[PDB]
């Protein structure tokens, strides 16, 4: 699994070329690990991976959350990983083919696809949460490695955990901005993701140093 | 809106020449034209002005938003700032992230189409048994375009019946994935063709031939 530096992934969505390079940069002694997705790509880019790659000496997850029929995944997948990105985020809930449509790509361009099952916000209890758990169950059949998982619901993150097994790899989102908590949600992620919390503060490198401080024991 | 021809064209090509050459050769027939990712990724989103520039027709951003409000707010303001008419969304990530979409687009003056049930035979998993629910969260939120599966007229006829003839419906599926344009059409407004025609020996007769066997409609 990628050795993700302090446990900790930076999730860069400002739209501002400028800003999300200072960020990062201002940060790049505490995570090696960043988060980038459709917020910064549709305002800069697809070559503000190859950017970032070049500046920092950071993984790149597309959070992308891959959503389409398998033809177009397929096309998705082989457009990101051509940019230069390590991993993609998929969605479950549009099913296995798509789902294995992802994985056939990552498998043949020597990259990785990271399932997302269950979300962190309030409307992932509408339709989302009730799938959850097969979407996780489908993950294992179809042989996927990496998770994604909501930090802001501890018993569901916990069960997804059970699931995918210890020696999946699982990330997690909503800490900080979205209420989950760093420590807690270790307990279950191998990562987790912080955005506005490190991003939106007056000093971003103090922020995740602090984020780190609250984990150090772990 | 009005789709010439009631037909749409799911620009999927990830080559910026082709792109353009193909939407011309067509651009007698389709005055509408989805973009999704694969071009876009391929291109940069600069390729939705051009098409505007080269092109008199409207566009559709088939990015199949599905992330959490915050970050949906975020890719809708990116989207229209690139020039799109329109965006599709996904239903089932909740309401919530439906209506950080719609708000965006009622501040820029686009529309929301809300992707339902889908087309491919995953969509039987999970999606198909939440669609018809998603389709009345669409009514409760007032949306009026909606997106549904050509590979399933039932289905295609029952988010009709739910979103009523007033809603605006387009429809992808017809041809390569097996929809049949005029059956299609019965319940859609327009129906959406990708690889049947970009792929084709000649795009021009393609179109041509799909027009040919709905003009009676
Ligand atoms: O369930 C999920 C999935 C996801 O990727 N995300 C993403 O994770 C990040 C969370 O950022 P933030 O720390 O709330 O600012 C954003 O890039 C979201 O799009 C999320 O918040 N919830
Ligand atoms: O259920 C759906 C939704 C959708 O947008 N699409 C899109 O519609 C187009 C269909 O293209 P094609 O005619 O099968 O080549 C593609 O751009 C798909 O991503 C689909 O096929 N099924």
């Amino acid at each position: 699994v990628m050795d993700v530096m302090n446990r900790l992934i930076l999730a860069m969505d400002l739209m501002n070329r400028d800003d999300a390079l200072r960020v990062t940069g201002e940060v790049r002694e505490y995570i090696d690990t960043v988060k980038i997705g459709y917020p910064l790509v549709l305002s800069e880019g697809m070559d503000i991976i190859a950017e970032f790659r070049k500046r920092f000496g950071c993984r790149i997850i597309a959070d992308f959350k891959v959503a389409d029929i398998p033809e177009t995944n397929e096309k998705i997948c082989r457009a990101t990983f051509k940019a230069g990105a390590d991993a993609i985020i998929v969605h479950g809930f549009p099913g296995a083919d798509s789902v294995r449509a992802c994985l056939n790509v990552a498998e043949e361009m020597g990259r990785e696809v990271f399932l997302l099952t269950e979300m962190s916000h309030p409307g992932a209890e509408m339709f989302i949460q009730g799938a959850a758990d097969e979407i996780a169950r489908m993950g294992v059949d179809l042989g996927v490695k990496n998770y994604v998982g909501p930090s802001t619901r501890p018993e569901r993150l916990s069960r997804l955990r059970e699931i995918i097994g210890q020696d999946s790899f699982l990330i997690s989102p909503g800490v900080g901005a979205q209420g989950g908590d760093p420590g807690e949600t270790l307990r279950f992620a191998d990562a987790i993701i912080a955005g506005r919390s490190i991003y939106l503060a007056d000093n971003p490198a103090a922020a995740a140093a602090g984020i780190i401080e609250s984990i150090k024991d772990l």
